[PDB]
């Protein structure tokens, strides 16, 4: 029970909360990569370089990307910071990032040192 593994299971067990029924209502937005194509939105490529949601961080923490908080932290806030560069700050994907970015934010804080 290192230090960095135990950093690592308090990022795992936030990343279990924000993938659960708890926060469904305003995290769903945020569970698949953002389809561009799909939702019409055909600039998104060219103003977001680094796409980031959650199915990606799951994918990267099971692979053991991940190798140290900081960098796990640093993709949830990506994922965030895209939603705020490309979304006027009124859309309802906006107020549902802030909520979910809250939750994530205040458990991150509780992290055992
Ligand atoms: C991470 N997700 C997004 O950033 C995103 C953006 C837009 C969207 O269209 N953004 C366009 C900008 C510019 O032009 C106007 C806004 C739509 C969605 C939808 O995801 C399924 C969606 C639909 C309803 C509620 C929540 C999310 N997600």
């Amino acid at each position: 029970m290192g230090k960095l593994s135990e950093q690592l299971k308090h990022c795992n067990g936030i990343l279990k909360e924000l993938l659960s029924k708890k926060h469904a209502a305003y995290a769903w937005p945020f569970y698949k990569p953002v389809d561009a194509s799909a939702l019409g939105l055909h600039d998104y490529h060219d103003i977001i370089k680094h796409p980031m949601d959650l199915s990606t961080v799951k994918r990267k923490m099971e692979n053991r990307d991940y190798r140290d908080a900081q960098e796990f932290a640093a993709d949830v806030r990506l994922m965030f910071s895209n939603c705020y560069k490309y979304n006027p700050p009124d859309h309802d994907v906006v107020a549902m990032a802030r909520k979910l970015q809250d939750v994530f934010e205040f458990r991150y804080a509780k992290m055992p040192d």
